[PDB]
């Protein structure tokens, strides 16, 4: 991470090209280089780069993803003037509070809705159980009902919800992380409702995200569901749209996971008050906000004083009904391998490789397996830290024509350190300067246990892999692996 330019990472369904130009605005009063990016799989690529002290200065995404990165320490501590808190609303500091700390910006918060062809169907239903009935009159014209993303669970949750599914069960004040609420009758009902409509050929298994955009804008299908941010695109195609409240399911609401957009900063940048100064006197004003909103719509925004306006827009009172109907998500760092189980759960039931039963069955152990990845790939970047302050101490000890300490030493002598996952040394001879870290025999992943990871470091003082390494390469950043 270069010092004195901002790299931000944003996901590419969001207003990206509004938010470049409210970088262009801060280079122009600052003299500071701005660069957005729009990286796939952002979310899970910005751990491993961080961890090797890279990727970009400003991470955006929703805040279900903040508790795992603040828990691996990967995110500054945000710390705002009381005056400045006070313009956003209070609700949206908590999304983004982990463990008593601030650890990201609040920006907008988002909630599903159902989108309508009001020439299709003038008057859409107010049940799930009316679709099929539905699909099975627009078939006859050449046309479908509904057309959603099945391939991401965050679009069917609301159906899986709205009967009695929960992710983590909240007990008075904390979160029992291992009561998980997948594997009961109300999501089972939901779940089944969804595959029956697959099964009577109503919907498609493969749907994804631009399939079902493509099919609702060009009007083959009466209905979709999706976020404030697709508006935009409905926007410039012929279709008459309207935004209103998803279908209840057993007389219950639908009940959508609210995110709240969320900035946060890296721990390892080295343009820390530039980005404060950036997301404080740019973006979270009425000026930077309607860049971005008017680029990809934002949903409610947290900005007290730009939420006056747009929620006088229709669109956004109904995005804010849904959001009300459902829950804010939660922050605890096992969400995501909340979210992995689910995905996995939902692909297997709908294309027929296992019952709603066994697959939702499945779900704690699938999320427990996904977890400990996730714990293992957090403990092995101690090996990168601990290895960015041993080559300096190479480029210092260099001088004496030796890889090891001080004078032209022979074998390593106090050229190690000592981490809570294992000990790092200096290797090599010559100008061929080697670091190698080794995991503890116990107190750390069995994935772990007693591997290494063994690095070459250039002239410049990049570290490359070295064919030594048995540390397992899928818990390794993929950046790192491709060196080797
Ligand atoms: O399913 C695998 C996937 O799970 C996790 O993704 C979830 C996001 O963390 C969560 O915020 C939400 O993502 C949606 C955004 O909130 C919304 O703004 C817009 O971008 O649509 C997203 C849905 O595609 O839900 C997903 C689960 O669908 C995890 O973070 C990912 O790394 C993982 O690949
Ligand atoms: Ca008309
Ligand atoms: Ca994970
Ligand atoms: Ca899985």
């Amino acid at each position: 991470i270069e010092e004195g330019k901002l790299v931000i990472w944003i996901n590419g369904d969001k207003g990206y090209n509004g938010l470049a130009e409210v970088g262009k605005k801060f280079e122009k009063d600052t003299g500071i280089k701005v660069t957005v990016e729009h990286p796939d799989k952002l979310e899970e690529k910005f751990p491993q780069v961080a961890a090797t002290g890279d990727g970009p200065d400003i991470i955006f995404w929703a805040h279900d993803r903040f508790g795992g990165y603040a828990q691996s320490g990967l995110l500054a501590e945000i710390t705002p003037a009381a005056a400045f808190q006070a313009a956003l609303y209070p609700f949206t500091w908590d999304a983004v509070r982990y463990n008593g700390k601030l650890i990201a910006y609040p920006i907008a918060v988002e909630a599903l809705s159902l989108i309508y062809n009001k020439d299709l169907l003038p008057n859409p239903p107010k049940t799930w159980e009316e679709i099929p009935a539905l699909d099975k009159e627009l078939k006859a014209k050449g046309k479908s009902a509904l057309m959603f993303n099945l391939q991401e669970p965050y679009f069917t949750w609301p159906l899986i919800a709205a009967d009695g599914g929960y992710a983590f069960k909240y007990a008075a004040g904390k979160y029992d992380i291992k009561d998980v609420g997948v594997d009961n009758a109300g999501a089972k009902a939901g779940l089944t409702f969804l595959v029956d409509l697959i099964k009577n050929k109503h919907m498609n298994a493969d749907t994804d995200y631009s399939i079902a955009e493509a099919a609702f804008n060009k009007g083959e299908t009466a209905m979709t569901i999706n976020g404030p941010w697709a508006w935009s695109n409905i926007d410039t195609s012929a279709v008459n749209y309207g935004v209103t409240v998803l279908p209840t399911f057993k007389g219950q609401p639908s009940k959508p996971f609210v995110g709240v957009l969320s900035a946060g900063i890296n721990a390892a940048s080295p343009n820390k008050e530039l980005a404060k100064e950036f997301l404080e006197n740019y973006l979270l004003t009425d000026e930077g906000l309607e860049a971005v909103n008017k680029d990809k719509p934002l949903g409610a925004v947290a900005l007290k004083s730009y939420e006056e306006e747009l929620a006088k827009d229709p669109r956004i009172a109904a995005t804010m009904e849904n959001a009300q109907k459902g829950e804010i998500m939660p922050n605890i760092p096992q969400m995501s391998a909340f979210w992995y189980a689910v995905r996995t759960a939902v692909i297997n039931a709908a294309s027929g490789r296992q019952t709603v039963d066994a697959a939702l069955a499945a779900a704690q152990t699938n999320a427990a397996a996904a977890y400990q990845n996730y714990i293992a790939k957090s403990q092995a970047s101690e090996a990168f830290t601990l290895a960015d302050g041993l080559k300096t101490t190479i480029n210092t000890n260099l001088q004496a024509g030796t890889c090891f300490a001080g004078g032209a030493t022979a074998v390593t002598a106090a050229d190690k350190v000592s981490g809570k996952y294992g000990d790092a040394e200096i290797g090599g001879s010559a100008p061929n300067c080697t670091i190698t870290y080794t995991f503890k025999s116990s107190g750390v992943s069995n994935k772990l246990t007693s591997t290494k990871i063994v690095m070459n470091v250039s002239e410049t003082g990049i570290l490359t892999k070295n064919s030594g390494t048995d540390t397992p390469v899928e818990l390794l950043p993929q950046s790192f692996v491709a060196s080797g």
